[PDB]
């Protein structure tokens, strides 16, 4: 997923003719959620590594 | 105009997004009309040239 959800999408899949533009719902909230989940997972990874090193 | 009226047209003029496909009305009849008018004009040109050469 990367780090952001863009508001526009370029689509060229059948049955769409040539290339079309599509518009996403709540891109900013989804980007915020993505970044927050990444940060929480990183904190969890750091804590797990610290415990494992302590072992 | 050339010699034919195609049934499909590819259009990329503002405000159309990127490239779009458009569909023409009765292309075959218009092609027949084009060819017929070209033939009649050619006959007129030939007759005019013949008269001018006769002069």
């Amino acid at each position: 997923y990367g780090f952001s959800v863009p508001g526009l999408y370029e689509c060229n899949r059948y049955p769409c003719i040539k290339e079309v533009e599509c518009y996403v719902s709540r891109p900013t909230e989804k980007t915020v959620f993505l970044v927050f989940m990444f940060a929480v997972s990183g904190i969890c990874v750091v804590l797990n590594l610290a415990e494992l090193n302590h072992l």
